[PDB]
């Protein structure tokens, strides 16, 4: 089997991407944030505290003839941005882009933090990191990908995120029409439960490539590119008037600037992030200070290849017995 679903930016900045997901019988379609940096499929629901719901579509398990309470199971998750959610668990039928899993753990939120409530466009998350990170207790649950894997034509999914445009998540196949050149594969460590890999270096604009190992994770659920402070300083030093602002919480730059590209290495291959991808617009409405898309990972304890980086590439998440990542230009 295979599945193919379109993923759509939630706003004009590509802050996140939503993908429609069918849950239950008859189907309830929710727009979920597919997150390769976490391993829980959780939704706004009929159980979510009413004051914490503001515009989201909810899953109502009582209206699904295939929903079953997973008795005694709870979940609770905290993300890198400080947000959180928790609740109880149902199993139900979940379909993505025509690919169906029966008996998927659907984590029903009883509580969500303010950042979730405030984002009316995201109805929940669908985690695509390794199932070792799933938070369900006392019986850890599998991701949608891990439950689908054995049925797929190939044990893979691909992320093809758009820049200010829709893109695609595919499950079970490589679309050889969706990228240019060849795919370069690179080793993955699953020791922290992430799609963790080592970039071979970077370049700023038309500058020389610096060969250096940068361990980090491929995380579709993180907006920005978070890299070591040395790398990030080297990038923003090429933008007149850019500075790190403790008040704003990262590098800002004049909105009048033209940003340089950023290149990262994948083995001997190179992915180029156009400068435009690195512009996250005014820090507040009407400001001439703009927020940068490349930020320091210092204090986060890991480098994160978030959407700024991933949307410059066609990315293969290879879930074979020995997982690997692939990157192609597009
Ligand atoms: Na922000």
């Amino acid at each position: 089997s295979t599945g193919s679903a379109t993923t759509t930016p939630i706003d004009s900045l590509d802050d996140a991407y939503i993908t429609p997901v069918q849950i239950g019988t008859p189907a309830q379609t929710l727009n979920l944030d597919f997150d390769t940096g976490s391993s829980d499929l959780w939704v706004f629901s009929s159980e979510t505290t009413a004051s914490e719901v503001d515009g989201q579509t909810i899953y109502t398990p009582s209206k699904s003839t295939t929903a079953k309470l997973l008795s005694g199971a709870t979940w609770s998750i905290s993300y890198g941005d400080g947000s959180s959610s928790s609740g109880d668990v149902y199993t139900d039928t979940v379909s993505v882009g025509g690919l169906t899993v029966t008996g998927q753990a659907v984590e029903s939120a009883k509580k969500v933090s303010s950042s979730f409530t405030e984002d009316s466009t995201i109805d929940g998350l669908l985690g695509l990191a390794f199932s070792t990170l799933n938070t369900v207790s006392p019986t850890q649950q599998k991701t949608f990908f891990d439950n689908a894997k054995a049925s797929l034509d190939s044990p893979v999914f691909t992320a093809d995120l758009g820049y200010h445009a829709p893109g695609t998540y595919n499950f079970g196949f490589i679309d050889t029409t969706a990228y240019t050149g060849s795919i370069t594969y690179t080793a993955v460590s699953t020791k922290q439960g992430f799609w963790e890999w080592t970039s071979t270096g970077y370049a700023v604009g038309s500058g020389t490539f610096k060969s250096t190992s940068i361990d980090g994770i491929a995380d579709t659920g993180t907006t920005l590119l978070y890299l070591p402070a040395t790398v990030v300083s080297a990038y923003w030093a090429q933008v007149s008037g850019a500075k790190s602002s403790s008040s704003v919480g990262g590098y800002v730059f004049p909105c009048s600037a033209t940003l340089p590209s950023f290149t990262f290495g994948v083995g001997s291959a190179r992915i180029v992030i156009p400068g435009d991808y690195i512009d996250f617009g005014p820090i507040s409405t009407g400001s001439s200070s703009c927020f940068g898309g490349i930020q320091s990972s210092a204090g986060i304890g890991i480098n994160i290849f978030g959407d700024v980086a991933l949307k410059a590439a066609f990315v293969v998440f290879n879930g074979a017995t020995t997982p690997t990542l692939g990157f192609a230009s597009k």
